[PDB]
């Protein structure tokens, strides 16, 4: 087969043994979609991924895109191109999706699963074709002449583009210096220079794309609070039918050489520097720039957590597929026998080690994922969880910087010991881990920095929630705890769960301090990163722990095979991270306790 | 400049500061070398390695070497080509080398400060370059008439290989198969095909090459005992001129597509194959092979540690002078006013607190490979330790696995925030953490996983050694923790000290426990990594406060300007070690004394 190996079962189990999900399907606005419905679909969708889409994962890191810079023109690898249409000739780009743009009803939480799929064998395909779902922000936020647009561009299959970073502006969203001048027909003409973007050209694959653009109107205020959104197309277009026309004053003018990630044309792209025009509408005829391209980015940040999840599950798998027929070595127990039979690497104890610890956080952070999906449709949370609509809009909220912030780093980190499993053989590009952990690198830095992720779940998700979403997960971590053979990971758990509520309690005392000493909030941010990791660690223990439940009582009622097998898995993995990696939360909260501003007073000079 | 960026600052300040080997110039073997000719050799290499050094550095990685299968031949770049002359022109490949060979005296720990700069900026120039290296082994270890053969290989500029693995023997070196066959005229015909060899062709770098090569004597008996070492020339040669002569019949099949390292030719080289014996010599007409490999192993292990260490460092600095001039948001006080003045990176918490994680390390670690550097030389060892020449063996042999071990593991998991520094840029190949992070990757395999290095850490350093290195060096922290501003971080790192020392008793036990239930070893090989990776922060911390403590001192004797920036983060950096990491191994410590056997006994199939 392919470099890419999926779990739908893990999916299944996830979804409709563990989370509950099912209770909602047959319901509500999935009237007619039912667990075999959502598990042939999770099948259909694996096996595409595993097959066309996976097919030039290799062709596009070894062949990146060509730019051609006097036409503005990114030509993809035909390979990659195929991958793409493959995709969307069958419609997996429009699950979830408004029925006026397509789409058919589905919960968020088999949404994402079905998507981690196509993530995991060839991620850069899931962000070329993300037109549809930039549609369904569009209709949900314009006009309802912009509904037209949106309407038409979902059918017509235009790609699409989120357009905000500026060489000064990154990080600072609010420093952007793009601006909007409007016209007489209550167009606009955008002119400046935006870096960084994603599928920004796209050649011949689309008839047409539609730029999402932040820009500061003429005379508008500062900041983010000043920026307005615009649509924006590379074709000027009939109104009535999609025919693209005249060609928008859009161009790219660079393409990144990056470490991963080649065939993404990450692009320069400069609004009417050209002799042409950028002409654009105002996203709802209403300025309102930061909170309509926050819709757009609490996607980005959910789909670049599934990405390096979905990249760590299939890093494992491989390594896991290796380690079973890599014979090297003897037995641990007969090693001063020097003649003893060669033994399969999977015997050795630090390559079962690395392997339950890829296991863990692979397994674990899907459900990580999937769990937060569930609080992305209200009539899921109020099945699966009890809460309202306005606690679960706080509660996905809370939980997305940990699937973002966390997933990207510990997939990365994670990667280093798939990769360590295969040896000198997995430094070769003959095996797609190395390549795994390149495209993998960029999921700590776009959609938000780790820091910038850090500082929203403590200071937007925590302080300015008043501790309710968390006060909620947390609440639902006690009484799992508080309820034989999986008493001793239960306590664990408790333990991690205080370490981690005493984390809470120190960095929300340097900030009262702040209020005498504001200095005290640099200790806030010295401990933002270790506390948003550790909170996933804990998280992450719990969801397993349930799980690990729903495993001893299927072995109680008789698992066998292949089943007895996975629900065995999920015993020992449960129990694993609860023994080798929950205790390392207490020493993290012993150090943010004693969190000092030594380092801000250092003189600059002295790094 | 280059993307190399040096720190000799700090190697005197380690050198000749804090670790002693000032003591040891001037007197012995090195009559002609006194603290400044040492001090501008290292601004001199300094130089050397940020020019025409790092000039090939982006070059041959970009355009990486071409194989040529019908002459078996590798072409390097020509500006690579470039770069390893000019190393080899000024001579630093025979620095510390015996006279015969035409070196001149050196302390190891002053020929590895040199060799960081060569490897920080190119690391495979050293290798290609290393073939006097491996003349000053063969000629320690070869007969009369094979000393002759190292000279000339030493003054005709050979390079030169070590040739151990096999498709089936990696890890396991004597499962190898390569055969060798004694002829009547003394010489051996070796047959057999090894895989992964560094520099096994270089073109027409060189004149010729001198494999050194593991292979099986007919009617040897099994494993790595039953091996012996051979010399195999690329070209026979006139055995009293060196003159080149016949092809010899070793020759390079093919080579590898890898992820970083790409301008270090990792061939498959064949012997006798092609229609020509691979003609070679038994080194020292002894069957001592594993034995006399190891001691290039034993250096190999040194520079992979040392070169890992070297790229941190470069990535740290480059990331830090991007912090300083990269103005992105504002100040966290002023997180409510979005008017405030804009900011340098550096003024961010998370940045600093990255920034120390790498200053920490890189620094730390260039500590633990000078400390380690300072055993390598019996004459430096007594000066500056007070130890016999066998003690200092001991100890270098309990301290290489810790080098090539931790320094591999950390530096590649360190540079992840050098890169982060960067933020979206650090993804470009614009920038050279990039490239560092795929070059580095490779030092946690070759030489040995760091399983491996576990493994022998544990087993062959600690138990047979029946604790007596160790003893020594926990007896010189136990002695550093027992003599104001640095009480504190005393103490942590005796609470450090009794954490490590209580990981060596639960390891001991579970050894112990094993002559009962052999299956206990099991649990040594789960702790095996993180009780090594845990002795590494001990010494780092150990390391970083003996700086602390001289730096302390040289700021009370009225240290001012750039001088008193150095020592002052000298004191902060120990100081933010001890308190951020060090308190980590208490966890690591409950974990490894809690270690069982569940999932040794899980069946492979649940995984
Ligand atoms: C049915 C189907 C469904 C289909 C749809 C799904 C599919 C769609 C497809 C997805 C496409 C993905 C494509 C891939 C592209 C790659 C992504 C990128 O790199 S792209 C680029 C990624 N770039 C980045 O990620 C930017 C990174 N930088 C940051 O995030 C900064 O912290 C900053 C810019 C927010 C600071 O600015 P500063 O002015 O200090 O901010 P303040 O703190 O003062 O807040 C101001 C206002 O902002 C707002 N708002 C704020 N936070 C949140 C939140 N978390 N959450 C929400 N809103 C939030 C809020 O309105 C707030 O007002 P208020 O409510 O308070 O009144
Ligand atoms: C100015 C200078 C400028 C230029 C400088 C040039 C310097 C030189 C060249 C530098 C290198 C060039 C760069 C090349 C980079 C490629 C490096 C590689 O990958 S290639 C290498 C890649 N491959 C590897 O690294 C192999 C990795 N695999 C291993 O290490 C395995 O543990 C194994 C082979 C030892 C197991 O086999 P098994 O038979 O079960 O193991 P046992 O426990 O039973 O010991 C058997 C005998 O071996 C001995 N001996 C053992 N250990 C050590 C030691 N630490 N320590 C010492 N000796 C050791 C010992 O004699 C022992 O006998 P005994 O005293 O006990 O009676
Ligand atoms: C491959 C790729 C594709 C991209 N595609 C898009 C796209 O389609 N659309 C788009 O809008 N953007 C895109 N970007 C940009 C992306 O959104 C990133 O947010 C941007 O790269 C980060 O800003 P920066 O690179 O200027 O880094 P900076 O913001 O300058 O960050 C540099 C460092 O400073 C830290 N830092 C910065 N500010 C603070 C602070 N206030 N507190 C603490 N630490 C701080 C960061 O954490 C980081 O370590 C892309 C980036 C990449 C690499
Ligand atoms: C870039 C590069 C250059 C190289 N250059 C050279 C060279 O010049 N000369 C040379 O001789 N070799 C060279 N090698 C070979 C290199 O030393 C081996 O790849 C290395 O020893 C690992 O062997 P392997 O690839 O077969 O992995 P394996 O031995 O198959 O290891 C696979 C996995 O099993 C684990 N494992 C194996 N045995 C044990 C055990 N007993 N206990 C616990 N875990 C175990 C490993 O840690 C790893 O995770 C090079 C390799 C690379 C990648």
């Amino acid at each position: 087969m392919s470099h890419y190996r999926s779990n739908v079962r893990d999916q299944v189990f996830n979804l409709f043994e563990v989370l509950g999900v099912d209770k909602a399907l047959g319901h509500g606005e999935f009237s007619d979609v039912d667990v075999d419905t959502a598990r042939d679909m999770l099948a259909e969708v694996s096996r595409l991924a595993e097959g066309p889409v996976a097919e030039s994962f290799v062709e596009g890191d070894r062949n990146p895109p060509v730019f051609d810079p006097k036409t503005h023109s990114v030509m993809l690898p035909e390979s990659f191109k195929k991958s793409v249409n493959a995709m969307l000739e069958a419609g997996w780009d429009k699950v979830g999706i408004d029925e006026a743009l397509g789409g058919m009803p589905m919960p968020k939480a088999v949404v994402w699963a079905l998507h981690e799929h196509i993530l995991g064998a060839n991620p850069a395909v899931w962000m070329y074709a993300g037109g549809a779902g930039f549609a369904q922000i569009l209709y949900h936020l314009g006009t309802e002449e912009q509904k037209k647009w949106a309407v038409l561009a979902a059918e017509r299959g235009w790609g699409s583009t989120m357009v905000l970073t500026e060489p000064d502006a990154g990080s600072d969203v609010g420093a952007a210096r793009t601006k909007a001048v409007q016209q007489a027909d209550g167009s606009w003409h955008i002119d400046g220079v935006k870096r960084f973007i994603t599928s920004g050209d796209s050649g011949d694959l689309f008839e047409n794309i539609f730029h999402l653009v932040l820009a500061r109107p003429e005379g508008a205020g500062p900041g983010t609070k000043g920026l307005s959104l615009y649509f924006v197309p590379k074709f000027l277009f009939d109104v009535e039918t999609g025919e693209p026309g005249e060609r928008n004053g859009v161009f790219v003018t660079n393409v990144e050489h990056k470490m991963g990630l080649k065939v993404s044309a990450t692009c320069e792209l400069a609004f009417g520097q050209h002799g042409v025009p950028a002409k654009g509408w105002l996203v709802g005829e209403v300025h309102n720039g930061i909170a309509q391209m926050f819709e757009v980015i609490e996607q980005a940040r959910m789909m670049v957590g599934t990405k390096a999840i979905a990249t760590l599950s299939t890093g494992y798998l491989n390594a896991l597929q290796y380690a079973k027929s890599r014979v090297q070595g003897a037995d641990l127990t007969q090693m001063t026998d020097k003649t003893a039979p060669r033994v399969t690497i999977t015997h050795h104890p630090d390559v079962r080690r690395s392997l339950m610890t890829q296991k863990a956080y692979a397994e674990g952070l899907r459900a990580l994922y999937l769990y937060t999906a569930t609080f992305q449709d209200a009539a899921v949370a109020e099945v699966v969880h009890g809460v309202d609509a306005k606690l679960a809009v706080k509660v996905n909220d809370l939980m997305l910087p940990v699937v973002k912030g966390v997933g990207s780093e510990q997939a990365y980190a994670k990667l280093t010991e798939s990769l360590q499993t295969l040896g000198g053989s997995g430094f070769l590009q003959d095996y797609p881990i190395e390549q795994y952990i390149r495209d993998a690198k960029i999921d700590s830095l776009y959609a938000g920095t780790t820091a910038i992720q850090a500082q929203d779940f403590f200071f937007r998700k925590i302080v300015r929630d008043k501790g309710v979403a968390l006060a909620h997960v947390s609440g639902q971590i006690q009484e799992f705890v508080d309820s034989g053979r999986l008493k001793t990971e239960r306590a664990l758990l408790a333990k991690a769960l205080t370490d981690v509520q005493g984390m809470a309690a120190a960095l929300t005392g340097y900030l009262m301090a702040a209020q005498q000493d504001v200095t005290s909030l640099y200790k806030v941010g010295l401990g933002s990163v270790r506390f948003l990791m550790s909170v996933g660690d804990l998280i992450i223990g719990w969801l397993l722990q349930r799980q690990a439940a729903v495993a001893v009582a299927a072995l109680d009622a008789g698992a066998t095979g292949d089943e007895r097998s996975f629900y065995e898995g999920k015993v020992a993995v449960a129990s694993f991270f609860a023994k080798n990696f929950l205790p390392l939360l207490t020493s993290t909260r012993e150090v943010i306790e004693t969190l000092d501003n030594d380092i801000m007073e250092l003189d600059e000079a002295a790094f």
